[PDB]
C-alpha cells in the first residue's frame, strides 16, 4: 500500500520493486505525502538556502542531431549565433554585479571554441571570485583536463536516458557507454558532476525511470538536472506527447529521497509545462534555480524546446525576479557558492 512504500522510502529500503511501486501509484494522497518526504529531507539536509546559478547560453551551434532538441544540426529553420569572449566575460561580470554565485556557460556542441577560447573565458570569471560550471556536452578528456586546470569547478552532462537501447535511438551520433564514460573522466578529474534525465521521452517506460533512479543512486552525484520532455517542432519528435509535470516531480522527489545531500535544480522545463512549476519542485526536493542571463537578442534564439519563459523580460530581470520567489518561498538566498556540502552517513 502506499504507507507500506511510504515507510521503506524512510527507513532507506531502496529496492527496485520500491521505485517501481512509487513511481506507478497515482493516489493523490500517497503522492503529497511523497511530496512531503523530500521536502523534509531537503530542509533537512541542506536546509533553506536556494543556490542561483546564473545561466548564459553562449552558442546555439551544435553538431549533434539528438531527436528532440531544437538546436540539433538538421534543423535548418533557426537563426544561428555565437557570443564573442569579451561579450561572454562582460555579461558574466554583470551576472556577479547582480549577487550571482555560480556562472554556468551552456551551448550546443560548437566546436569553434573548443577547447582553448573556453580555457581563456573561464579564467577571466575566475578572477570574479565565483564558482564556473560548464555545460558543453561530450569532449575528449584532454579538454575536460584544460578547463578544470584554466579553472572550472563543476561541470552538467545530463545522462539523458539509461536505457542505452533507447539512448542510441534518440542520440544518433554517440552512445550511452560515451556519456558514461564523460561522466566518469568528469569525476576523476575533480569536477562537481551533475547528470540527470528526461521524463516522458517517448519509449521510455517506468521501468526506465527506476532505471534513471538507480543509476543516480550508483554513481552518487553532485548535481541531478531532471525536466520533461517537451516535443519541438523543428524535430522528428514534434508530435510526441509532452512528458508528465506530476510524474516528473516525482522522479525529484525521489531523487532527492535517493541522494539528501545532492543540489538539485528546480528546472526552467518545469516551469514551462506547467504554470508556477518551479516553484512546486522547489518544495518537493529541489534546492536550486538557475535564472537565464543569455542577452537578446540571443536568449530567444536557444530553444531547446518552445514556450521557455523567461523570453519578453529585460534581460536583467531574471535574477531579481528569482530572488523574489525565494522570499516569497519562505526561503533564503545561498551565501557562498553552493557547493555539495556531503553528509557521510550509514
Ligand atoms: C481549499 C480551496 C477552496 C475550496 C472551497 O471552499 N471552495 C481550494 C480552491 C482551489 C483548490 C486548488 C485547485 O483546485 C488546484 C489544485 C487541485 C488539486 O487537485 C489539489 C490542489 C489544488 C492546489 C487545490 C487545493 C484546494 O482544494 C483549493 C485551494
Ligand atoms: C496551498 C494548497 C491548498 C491548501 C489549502 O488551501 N487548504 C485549505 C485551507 C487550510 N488553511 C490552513 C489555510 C486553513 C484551514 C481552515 S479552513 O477554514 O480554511 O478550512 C496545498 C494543498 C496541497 C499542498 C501540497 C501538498 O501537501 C504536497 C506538497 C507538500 C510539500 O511539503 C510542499 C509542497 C506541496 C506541493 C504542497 C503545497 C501546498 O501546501 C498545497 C498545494
Ligand atoms: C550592479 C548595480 C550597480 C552597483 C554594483 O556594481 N554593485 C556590485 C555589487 C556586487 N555584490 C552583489 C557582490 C554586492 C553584494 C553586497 S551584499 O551586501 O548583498 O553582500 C547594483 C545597484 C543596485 C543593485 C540592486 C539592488 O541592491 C537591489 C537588489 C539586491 C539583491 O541583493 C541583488 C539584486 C538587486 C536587484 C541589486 C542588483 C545589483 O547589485 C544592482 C543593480
Ligand atoms: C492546476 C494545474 C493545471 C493547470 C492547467 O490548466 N494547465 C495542475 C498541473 C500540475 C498540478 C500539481 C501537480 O499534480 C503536483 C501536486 C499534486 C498535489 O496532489 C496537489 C498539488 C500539486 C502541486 C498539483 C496542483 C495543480 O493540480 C497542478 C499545478
Ligand atoms: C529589487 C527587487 C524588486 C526585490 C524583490 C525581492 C527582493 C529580495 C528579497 O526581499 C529577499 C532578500 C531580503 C533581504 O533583506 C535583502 C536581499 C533580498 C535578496 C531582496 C533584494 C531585493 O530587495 C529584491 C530582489
Ligand atoms: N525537447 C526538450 N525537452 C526538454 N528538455 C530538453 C529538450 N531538449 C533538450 N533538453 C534537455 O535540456 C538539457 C540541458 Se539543461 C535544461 C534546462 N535546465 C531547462 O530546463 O531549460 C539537455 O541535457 C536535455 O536533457
Ligand atoms: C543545450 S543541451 C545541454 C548542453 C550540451 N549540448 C548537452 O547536450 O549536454
Ligand atoms: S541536446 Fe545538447 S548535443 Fe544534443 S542537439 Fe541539443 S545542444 Fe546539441
Ligand atoms: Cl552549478
Ligand atoms: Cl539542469
Amino acid at each position: 500500500t502506499g504507507r507500506e512504500i511510504l515507510e521503506k522510502l524512510e527507513r532507506r529500503e531502496f529496492t527496485r520493486e520500491v521505485l517501481k511501486e512509487a513511481l506507478s501509484i497515482n493516489d493523490r494522497g500517497f503522492n503529497e505525502a511523497l511530496f512531503k518526504l523530500a521536502d523534509e529531507i531537503r530542509r533537512k539536509y541542506v536546509g533553506d538556502e536556494v543556490h542561483i546559478r546564473a545561466i548564459i547560453e553562449f552558442s546555439n551551434v551544435c553538431r549533434k542531431n539528438c531527436l528532440y532538441c531544437g538546436l540539433r544540426r538538421d534543423n535548418k529553420n533557426l537563426k544561428r549565433y555565437r557570443m564573442t569572449p569579451e561579450e561572454i566575460v562582460e555579461r558574466a561580470r554583470l551576472a556577479v554585479q547582480f549577487g550571482a554565485k555560480t556562472i554556468v556557460l551552456q551551448s550546443g556542441e560548437d566546436p569553434y571554441x573548443m577547447p582553448d577560447v573556453i580555457s581563456d573565458i573561464v579564467k577571466e570569471i575566475k578572477k570574479m571570485g565565483v564558482a564556473v560550471t560548464l555545460s558543453l556536452g561530450e569532449w575528449p578528456r584532454e579538454y575536460y583536463e584544460k578547463w578544470k586546470e584554466a579553472g572550472a569547478d563543476r561541470y552538467l552532462l545530463r545522462h539523458e536516458t539509461a536505457n542505452p537501447v533507447l539512448h542510441r535511438k534518440l542520440r544518433p551520433d554517440t552512445s550511452f557507454e560515451n556519456r558514461l564514460n564523460c561522466l566518469l573522466t568528469l569525476k576523476e578529474l575533480g569536477y562537481e558532476t551533475g547528470a540527470g534525465s528526461m521524463v516522458g521521452l517517448p519509449g521510455q517506460t517506468i521501468d526506465d525511470l527506476v532505471d534513471d533512479l538507480l543509476f543516480l543512486k550508483e554513481h552518487d552525484f553532485d548535481m541531478v538536472g531532471i525536466g520533461p520532455f517537451i516535443p519541438h517542432p523543428d524535430t522528428p519528435l514534434a508530435n510526441e506527447k509532452k512528458g508528465d509535470f506530476t510524474l516528473t516531480l516525482k522522479m525529484v522527489a525521489l531523487t532527492r529521497i535517493l541522494l539528501p545531500d545532492s543540489n538539485i535544480p528546480a528546472t526552467t522545463a518545469m516551469g514551462t509545462i506547467v504554470p508556477g512549476g518551479r516553484e512546486i519542485t522547489l518544495r518537493c526536493g529541489a534546492n536550486v534555480i538557475m535564472p537565464n542571463w543569455t542577452p537578446s537578442p540571443y536568449r530567444q534564439l536557444y530553444q531547446l524546446y518552445p514556450g521557455k519563459i523567461s523570453v519578453f523580460e529585460k534581460d536583467t530581470a531574471s535574477i531579481p525576479s528569482v530572488m523574489k520567489m525565494i522570499e516569497l518561498l519562505g526561503r533564503k538566498p545561498g551565501r557562498d557558492w553552493g557547493g555539495r556540502k556531503r553528509v557521510f552517513e550509514t
